[PDB]
């Protein structure tokens, strides 16, 4: 991909132009972010932003936006509504139930093919080229308008790259396209620094063992699951298995990193699984080693676990410097981490006698047994534990936390399925259309939510959607 970088921080100019006229009027800036780390990290980008500028917000975390939400908003005396690290997908609903209002978007995802009004500013870099998964996060759109805002507003661009990291927007080992931009800002104030390290959660607050027994993106053959057998094959690589990754030297890094590459070609492991094992780690020296907040990956696992609990709120005051949300939200780590444990284990047992395997898709109701805030990481365990064929997409359903009857799903497939012509994205958003659901997203990650008497239907219907995508 090739972004107009101009013509995008123009857009963004437009925005800011917008949101002053506002900010001059002391009219309360109403904020709709999404519970995730891209999300969290935006309602921050723009709380710290706003705050510099002496105005008022009002903020809400939000699980998606949905026509239920919107209708909501519609009876808010709000004059600007801002949405972040979501709304792409709803600008026919923005359309129609904010049609009085101004709004702004910023978001990453691919936009819905509709054409919006003069008060609705939608700033999106897809419209400008981007890869909507590896050159931009929503907190990525947001810090570069908050940079527009005010100079000063580049000393966020740590919390920017955590939103991004998220996203995994380094997902194949490196950044790309804008997130470069943004470590270029941090680098320059001296708030973050890229090294080339294990690009697996735990370098700050895991022992090695867990580290490894942990990483499912790429998994660790034999040793992922298996706290016994990853503490008997760091020994007997030489490495006390309680240090933690940071407590290494460089030099044993290193040699970590050469036995760990040793070992997937033994077993067999890809060339790409390989490649994006070693790769880009952010880390921040505002904050002191052993501290989540210290690198990226730890920090945005920290944030998802405060929204796991409809407690995103408290991760934005964690990424504003709020110490005793911090030390709430340090309590939250270890049960989100557990429960994404016993959500691969319920596939690895479950994955057979459950699946619904079409001829282009499979579809896993799991009814309740995985939270439908996992649903996202279950779908891609199943294709990183080799359980799904990488070039079929899956799709991992949920029972909603808040309605029985409503199923909230989840796609996600390889780039050797987006060779093929598959675009998961356009694909549940047209069969979303066709069961009174809502869906949408990227190509190669996307979400739905649909009643659940219209599973069935759904299945046969996606199935053949996705088939019609073929190249
Ligand atoms: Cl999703
Ligand atoms: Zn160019
Ligand atoms: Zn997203
Ligand atoms: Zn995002
Ligand atoms: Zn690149």
């Amino acid at each position: 991909s090739h972004m107009d970088k101009e013509g995008f921080l123009n857009k963004v100019r437009e925005a800011v132009d917008v949101v002053k006229l506002h900010i001059e009027l002391g009219h309360t800036i109403r904020i709709i972010s999404h519970r995730d780390a891209d999300g969290i990290t935006s309602a921050a980008i723009l709380a710290k932003a706003l705050g510099r500028e002496g105005a008022s917000f009002h903020i809400s975390i939000v699980k998606q936006v949905s026509e239920d939400l919107l209708r909501e908003l519609k009876d808010e005396d709000y004059k600007i509504f801002i949405f972040s690290a979501l709304g792409s997908g709803s600008l026919s609903l923005i359309k129609e139930y904010l049609k009085e209002k101004t709004v702004i978007i910023l978001d990453h995802h691919p936009p819905e093919n509709v054409k919006l009004e003069e008060k609705h500013i939608l700033v999106n870099p897809v419209q400008f080229g981007a890869n909507s998964v590896r050159d931009l996060s929503g907190s990525g759109v947001t810090y570069f308008f908050a940079r527009e805002l005010n100079e000063k507003n580049r000393d966020l661009a740590y919390i920017a790259i955590v939103g991004a990291v998220g996203d995994m927007q380094e997902n194949d080992g490196v950044f790309h396209g804008m997130n470069l931009d943004i470590i270029e800002d941090g680098k320059s104030l001296g708030i973050l620094e890229v090294k080339k390290e294990l690009r697996l959660f735990g370098r700050e607050t895991r022992p090695l063992y867990q580290m490894l027994a942990y990483a499912t993106n790429p998994e660790i053959p034999e040793v992922t699951g298996d706290e016994r057998k990853a503490i008997e094959w760091l020994k007997n690589k030489g490495f006390n298995p309680e240090k933690k990754y940071w407590e290494l030297s460089e030099e044993e890094k290193k040699k970590l990193h050469d036995f760990l590459i040793i070992h997937m070609i033994k077993h067999g492991a890809g060339k790409e699984d390989i490649d994006r094992l070693i790769g880009d780690v952010v880390i921040s020296p505002l904050y002191p080693e052993g501290d989540p907040r210290h690198e990226a990956r730890e920090f945005a696992t920290l944030l998802n676990a405060t929204g796991r609990l409809n407690l995103g709120n408290l991760g934005v005051a964690v990424c504003l410097g709020d110490e005793e949300a911090f030390r709430k939200a340090l309590k939250m780590v270890e049960d989100y981490k557990r429960e994404q444990i016993e959500a691969r284990k319920w596939l690895l047992q479950n994955w057979n006698s459950e699946v619904w395997e079409g001829d282009h898709v499979y579809v896993l109701y799991v009814g309740k047994s995985i939270r439908d805030t996992l649903v996202g990481i279950a779908a891609s365990m199943a294709i990183n534990a080799g359980l799904a064929d990488p070039e079929k997409p899956v799709i991992v359903f949920a029972d909603t936390d808040e309605d029985p009857n409503l199923l909230k799903g989840s796609a996600r497939t390889t780039e050797r399925a987006l060779a093929k012509g598959y675009n998961l994205g356009e694909a549940l958003r047209k069969a979303a259309e066709l069961v009174n659901g809502e869906g949408g997203g990227h190509a190669i990650a996307a979400g739905i939510r649909i009643p659940r008497a219209r599973l069935a239907e759904f299945r046969k219907l996606i199935d053949k959607i996705l088939g019609e995508q073929v190249s």
